[PDB]
């Protein structure tokens, strides 16, 4: 059966935990590796997630499930414009361990259920349009583009392979 090694980078405190929690364990509350089948498109999957913002003890594990990592969600907080200024780094990082310039990527504006916003919805849909990839905006409360922003990543690790 398939496997997608899918990772979940962005700032400490944008919501990667609670996107993947809500996902796998349909939930949301105010565990950092999950797994799971689920179907998608008609094709039974298993779900390998890693959530990570780069900082973590276990930096070699990190590494190896940066390189194994066939799909990133790139993950910033509509409230939170240090960590819309730090996506760069992470897709940086990203195409430096895997050695290549086309890996499946989506851009995911998290917390969009909260009322203060500093990241406006035109400058990430031009930043992932510069990158090619798509955007996605999400709610781990709401569950708005949950499902979406997953099962998008997981199309383009197909469309990829
Ligand atoms: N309102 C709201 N709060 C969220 C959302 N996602 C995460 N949070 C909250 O933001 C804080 C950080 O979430 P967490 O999942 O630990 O962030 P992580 O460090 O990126 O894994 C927690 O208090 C979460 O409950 C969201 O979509 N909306």
């Amino acid at each position: 059966m398939t496997e997608y090694k899918l990772v979940v980078v962005g700032a400490c405190g944008v919501g990667k935990s609670a996107l993947t929690i809500q996902l796998i364990q349909n939930h949301f509350v105010d565990e950092d590796s999950y797994r799971k089948q689920v179907v998608i498109d008609g094709e039974t999957s298993l779900l390998d997630i890693l959530d990570t913002a780069g900082q973590e003890e276990y930096s070699a594990m990190r590494d190896q499930y940066m390189r194994t990592g066939e799909g990133f969600l790139l993950v910033f907080a509509i409230n939170n414009t240090k960590s819309f200024e730090d996506i760069h780094h992470y897709r940086e990082q990203i195409k430096r361990v895997k050695d290549s310039e086309d890996v499946p990527m989506v851009l995911v504006g998290n917390k969009s259920d909260l009322p203060s916003r500093t990241v406006d919805t035109k400058q990430a849909q031009d930043l992932a349009r510069s990158y090619g990839i798509p955007f996605i905006e999400t709610s781990a409360k709401t569950r708005q583009g949950v499902d979406d922003a997953f099962y998008t990543l997981v199309r383009e690790i197909r469309k990829h392979k």
